[PDB]
């Protein structure tokens, strides 16, 4: 009665570690993508200390390798410091995260010469990865011809980017994207329930005709994320309330609905959070490692999932039809129905392992 | 010096077995994958017998097991009287062939209402590939839309195949497609040293625009798989002269030469022949397995290659520019510098891996 799926892949978390201000860390954010049927994640680098430099990078993987419970590999993040400095752990990273819109000063370019930058000194088989919205999608896409190499999209999230970024590859160039759960669950019409502190996000929800237009060019969508993004309710209801949406738990549950409902297939899904996180990241396989959903159980999304440390979600009271029951990860039980069964420290840096390595040319 | 690569997949080869006429066979065509640096191979179904029934695949399933040096999935084939009769094997195959143009009697399809049936009743969540030359695409493409599924379309071969492909990808309509590497490397310019008996292959070689048209259009591209169809010279020079080339030990030397020569990037050669082929077949990951290549080596192709049975090859006095040097399969050492050193019976059918079977819905 069960159905059998591959680990599954999350590309784009925050896992607030490092960091002492959010309740979120490597154990908890892991324990939660473990309860989503998630068995690898990649974590953004912008944390604090952001993940900027190689020190940085060493004090975050060891924190990881202790707290994970799923494999991860963790992102380096563009400053407008450190383009050419980071050719040395280059290759131990997921890849190169841009944030080319909003952010905190660490992480800021003032200008696409910054930009140009990175891509000229990246090592050019490495992935690089762009937040940009609107007309930043096609900046940063203008950039990317300029050195001759590739990007992908985070969180595509309006009409306007997926048709932009469907129009380039019409012309064979070389760009791929995610889009996240929110954006093709939720529109405008929920901020009315959600009101303007929990609804903030970047990009923010879209309309009804956004998040039409994903699903109706969802051939355009290499990847979903979650882009688990953890702030507490105290800081969600905040007078300067932080964007962001939990997401690890309730992304395969709505996905799985959707699948239920023939919105796509299973195949579809599995692409997109499997084979092609697999292909674009060079993410090595997991080794005796699958997923057991259970398709027939229909349940409310209640007011907060059992383990992200947010305590809170902007899915609460959306009806879904998918569970997730059993979860092996690397020959062991990591997750069955509502508890996790691998300490922190089970899971392992991809990037470190043998297959881990993206190939390269001497 | 040597570059790692991952285990390769080559998705279209014929092996020649079962059958009685042909010198190439499980063991020796394997031994030529293993030497191309290629790791799991899916063979065709036009043997003798075809594997058009559930005893004949069980025959090939065993003579397989028995001879492979390296992985493999068997194709189950099409035919005017089996439709409808192969779901309670269909899972167990690599997928459904069907052979839309010229072929032998037991694998001709006479009519498009004959393709519908079998669009209809092979099982929507596994494989169909299809040999479609010119106007063919364009209707097997329609028959995928009418019954609302996916369709692989092998060997493009033609700058009017590839511009339709890229057409229908385009509107998101899903469709993948693989070239092999005589319709990159070879044209009609190449007829007049080959000779009309040599040079015979379906689809037949191109012109220097078609080609062109195929490295252009390289975005479009799904997979590369050899189509390795091995003849004798004595059928090539015969007056009845069987099309085919054969190509597993060529394919990857040529395809590192054009790497080599910044034609296409070392990423777009293993989405090729690595991460494509695994997504779209939904082949498992080879634990323990990888490749290693010399790209400092020019040499010429010989005459013949050292391991298929043809004896001979068209790609004979080319220069080449990447080498061979090792191939670990499943923790064991099974090729070094010209030496095959698995035995015949080391490979196994992959679609009996646990991780091997395509996911579908219960
Ligand atoms: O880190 C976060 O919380 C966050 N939340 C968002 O909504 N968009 C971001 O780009 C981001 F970095
Ligand atoms: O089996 C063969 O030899 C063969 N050779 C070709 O050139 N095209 C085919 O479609 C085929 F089935
Ligand atoms: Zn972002
Ligand atoms: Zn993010
Ligand atoms: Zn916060
Ligand atoms: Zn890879
Ligand atoms: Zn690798
Ligand atoms: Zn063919
Ligand atoms: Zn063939
Ligand atoms: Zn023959
Ligand atoms: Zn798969
Ligand atoms: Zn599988």
């Amino acid at each position: 009665k069960l159905v059998r799926l591959p680990g599954l892949i999350d590309v784009h978390v925050h896992l607030r570690e490092p960091g002492g201000t959010h309740m979120e860390d490597f154990a908890s954010g892991t324990a939660a993508a473990l309860a989503g049927g998630i068995t690898m994640v990649c974590a953004m680098p912008n944390t604090r200390p952001p993940i900027i430099d190689a020190p940085a990078l060493a004090l975050a993987q060891k924190l990881a390798e202790a707290g994970a419970r799923c494999d991860f590999a963790l992102f380096l993040g563009a400053s407008s410091e450190n383009a050419g400095t980071l050719g040395t752990v280059a290759g131990s990273a997921a890849g190169l995260k841009l944030y080319l819109n909003e952010t905190f000063s660490e992480l800021r370019l003032d200008s696409v010469v910054q930009w140009m930058e990175h891509f000229e000194t990246w090592p050019s088989h490495l992935p690089i990865v762009a937040h940009a919205e609107q007309q930043t999608v096609a900046a940063v896409l203008m950039v990317a011809q300029l050195t001759q190499r590739s990007v992908h999209i985070c969180h595509v999230a309006r009409k306007e980017e997926i048709l932009l970024i469907k129009a380039a590859k019409a012309r064979g160039l070389p760009v791929t994207c995610e889009v996240a759960p929110h954006h093709l669950f939720l529109s405008h019409d929920d901020l009315e329930r959600l009101g303007p502190g929990k609804g903030e996000v970047r990009p923010e929800l879209g309309s009804r005709q956004d998040v039409e237009a994903l699903w109706e060019n969802m051939a355009v969508i290499d990847c979903f994320a979650s882009d688990h993004a953890p702030h507490t309710l105290e800081e969600k209801c905040g007078s300067r309330p932080p964007p962001g949406f939990p997401g690890l738990e309730t992304m395969l549950p709505l996905l799985l609905t959707a699948v239920s409902e023939g919105r796509l297939s299973l195949d579809d899904l599995l692409q997109r959070l499997h084979h092609n996180p697999r292909r674009i990241f060079h993410l090595p396989p997991q080794e005796d490692t699958y997923v057991e959903v259970d398709l027939e159980h229909e349940w409310t999304i209640p007011s907060h999932m059992p383990f992200s440390k947010a305590h809170w979600t902007p899915f609460e009271g959306q009806k879904v039809k998918g569970t997730v029951r059993r979860v092996v990860l690397r020959g062991e039980v990591a997750y069955i129905d509502g508890q996790v069964l691998v300490p922190p420290g089970y899971g392992q840096d991809v990037r470190k392992w043998p297959q881990g390595a993206v190939p390269q040319l001497p």
